[PDB]
């Protein structure tokens, strides 16, 4: 029924979506039908007047704060909580690969020597978690593995799951799920057509994680299996902790319901996002939004008043996710971008604008932390756990596939060193652990199968010595 | 003669270096005689001694933090900012501050890093950069005390660099600076020894060479009577610093107040290290004495080492930014110097067998010798260290087989336009869309703008220029005034 789709568009000021209705062939006709028969318009009206409408902070209190180096005394005790909660297959991880080369980013082939997957190296970092789990308590025990794909790449990042035969894991405990859209809107308020038949469409944000999970009903899932904590992590960082056990042991152990894992931030312009807390309300305060005033200040130690680095590693209980999906979720506001987006014109031409068109309206996952009833805080160490592969090329700075790569052979190089382990040149010289600049880098790759933080590797390489690129697998120890 | 030479390499088994010798033109044997005639063989024998033995079979150990009493910070003790700078500048309009700069190392993307054009909106070379900022402290120092002023630029060269070094300035006619004032002079150079202790010929008639390091620069400096002619024009601080730095702050005001102020006759300029593999050397104590252990020659258990504050131990990286007073360069470079050890590296050097043939091979087959210039901490009557922030002061580019991602051209392209950018935002200004719609300070574009030391040397005296301004970038500010590349 056309005629009571053009009512309900032209209502909401959106008629000149079916401006070409009338050259488009039967098919084309029929995917635009179904698309915007599946449009909310009286709500994206909404969205829109509000994010349009649109246009102080405090560090966290050291009580919520707990560091891996500056609180050692406490590792133990935590990673101990957390392996014991994955043993009782409690835990889950949830991947937020939305947005995506027009690849998935779990597919980058950073280069490393085995060249292995970004997926491949998480779907192996779960899986030593569920035998280290088992090593301990007895149990075979599961980690589900929650991934949040986009509608363009689902059928993809599946399909290449199955080629690798779910990299080990049983896709049973694989639940891949799709992210929401959102149009494209013109600073007038019409939504923008990308072609005379299709509407321009992007992820919703990765704040749209929470419509997602109500949409397919993601949550029950977990609470089927019987899951109380979920680790929300980032596709791109090569060095992620899936699931880590100190990490969950510390907001088992603090009693919260929400926690997000942090590196200190000392660049004062570094994107990342700053947590903290603004009238006792927990949240980041996203890199795009800081005043560089702000993001300069610094505290008597020298060091910046805002450092708490958001590495997009968060914990949440199922309760609380269950809260959200079912109350907060509506609460929480859209971020806005003014983008220059491709569009046809009322002249039927494609146009690429070089003044900013529209706006590009997102969520963003880490709003619902002002929700929280207990949030806590987790500082790591940069060099072991956050390097994180923005931009495929190398001119676009730094965060890039070759520094991805050193990132994680530079700290198996140094398992290596502290496990007792050397490596050497070609007649048998020691090299220094940080070889002159050829006045190699160290090429070396520990599978997680063998050691998930660098731990178990005293019996391979206590007092040998090793050519790189050196691998320790599964199959043991190769030097290619 | 040739039995002169002849004879001098056979008492140091240096023979085969004439092993093609009856079969060079005369042109060739004129090469080859000059390169060996400026060799102390004996010498030569001894350093090879020295440095073979760091193979036998330790300074880790004994490495000390920085004490707090010798370290002044940009950060922590802002107060007193305002006086080194005029103390500095003060030192520069009395025309007793000059600068000096290693050089002598190389670059390949063949050519002095020196010469690089980094892509900025300008496409200024690193040379211009630094030498504007020379040209800046001299106009801010008179315009300050009425007086005109000079640093002199002491410009320290290898047998690699100097040729294309000289030209380039010639080219450029010195940047604005009067080339009596630009000093060049050549650092020496060392033969690659195989592991038996025997040089290292590339040609028949070529000795395999290189430059003997940044530290070369003390037996430099006493060749071409550089101390000299520091003295004669009555410099008392020199300013040594690398090439490939481009937020280099050249001749710095603030470090050289300072140092003055403090009464030092050598400082260095430092960084807080964060990560424990980066590659800067690191300011530490010995027995009681200063010193910068490279970052090649310490091992991971120190780099790692961590002070309960959570931050490393040993985190002063070294950004090869020092002050020396000119007696104390005096003292080093007739007194000390032959105390200074090569440190070494085994290398796989190209070389001719005794047939002829130009062999390269699979495994190191020798070492090379160098002296480092931060090696004379440790005779100094009085060491200050000076931190100061990473992303004002240092963004090195360093050889493209030594990036990995960073420390390139475009890193270091970024690196200043993101000073830049900043120093404009501080100064009121801002920047905008093409819809004129205000952006962020950290849009989620790389913000392009380029501010000439001329105009500004560390983000003063922009107020005018920008204050409550907004721009659109890419964003050039030169003495021709505000530009907008678009
Ligand atoms: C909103 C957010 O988290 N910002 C963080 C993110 O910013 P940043 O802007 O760098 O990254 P993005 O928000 O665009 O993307 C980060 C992650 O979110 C996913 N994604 C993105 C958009 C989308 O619609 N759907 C989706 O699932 C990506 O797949 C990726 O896993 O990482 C930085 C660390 O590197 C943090 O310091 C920033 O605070
Ligand atoms: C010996 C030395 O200074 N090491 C420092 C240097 O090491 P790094 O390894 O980076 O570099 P190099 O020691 O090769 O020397 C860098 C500087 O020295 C010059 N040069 C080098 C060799 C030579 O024979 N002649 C010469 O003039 C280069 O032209 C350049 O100006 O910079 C790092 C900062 O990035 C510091 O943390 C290191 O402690």
């Amino acid at each position: 029924n056309i005629n009571d789709l053009k009512l309900t568009l032209s209502k909401a000021g959106q008629e000149h979506l079916l401006r070409f209705w009338n050259e488009l062939e039967e098919a084309q006709q029929v995917e635009l039908y179904a698309e915007l028969q599946a449009m909310n318009f009286e709500e994206l009206n909404f969205f829109f007047q509000k994010a349009i409408e649109g246009f102080r902070m405090e560090p966290v209190p050291r009580e919520v704060l707990g560091s891996a180096t500056r609180d050692q005394d406490q590792l133990q005790a935590w990673e101990s909580e957390g392996l014991f909660q994955i043993s009782q297959n409690k835990v889950a991880v949830l991947l937020l690969a939305g947005g995506q080369v027009a690849y998935p980013k779990g597919m980058y082939d950073v280069g490393l020597p085995s060249r292995k997957t970004l997926f491949q190296i998480q779907a192996e970092r779960i899986l030593k978690l569920q035998q280290v789990a088992e090593k301990y308590y007895g149990n075979k025990c599961i980690i589900p593995w929650y991934i949040m794909t986009s509608g363009r790449t689902m059928e993809s990042t599946k399909e290449f799951f199955t080629k690798h035969k779910y990299f080990g894991l049983k896709k049973e405990n694989v639940i891949f799920f799709q992210q929401g859209m959102l149009p494209a809107m013109s600073f007038d308020g019409k939504i923008i057509l990308e072609e005379k038949n299709k509407v321009s469409m992007a992820p919703d944000g990765n704040g749209g994680l929470y419509r997602a999970l109500a949409a397919q009903n993601i949550v029950e899932d977990m609470e089927q299996r019987g899951i109380w904590s979920i680790h929300v992590y980032c596709v791109d960082n090569i060095l992620v902790k899936v699931a880590d056990p100190r990490f969950i042991g510390f907001c088992i152990q603090k009693g919260a319901d929400c926690g997000a894992k942090v590196v200190e931030k000392t660049n004062p312009t570094e994107p990342v996002g700053v947590v903290c807390r603004v009238d006792g309300v927990y949240q980041v305060v996203e890199y795009s939004e800081i005043s560089l005033a702000t993001a300069q200040k610094r505290s008597s130690d020298g060091r910046l008043l805002f450092n708490a680095g958001n590495i997009a590693n968060h914990f949440f209980t199922v309760p609380f996710l269950r809260d959200v999906v079912n109350v907060y979720e509506p609460q929480l506001q859209h971020h806005v971008a003014q983008k220059k987006i491709p569009y046809v014109d009322t002249q039927g031409q494609l146009i690429k604008p070089d003044k900013p068109n529209g706006i590009k309206m997102e969520k963003f996952v880490f709003d619902i932390f002002q929700f929280a009833k207990k949030f806590v805080v987790y500082e790591v160490l940069r060099e072991d756990e956050f390097s994180p592969l923005k931009n495929a090329d190398s001119q676009n700075g730094k965060d890039n596939p070759t520094t991805a790569r050193h990132a994680l052979m530079s700290l198996h190089h140094c398992w290596v060193l502290n496990a007792g382990g050397h490596f050497i040149d070609e007649n048998g010289s020691r090299l220094p652990a940080i070889p002159r600049s050829a006045t190699v880098p160290i090429q070396c790759e520990i599978s997680p199968l063998i050691s998930y933080a660098g731990e178990g590797l005293e019996s391979y390489v206590a007092d040998k010595e090793f050519h790189a690129p050196l691998i320790i697998d599964e199959n043991g120890v190769h030097e290619l």
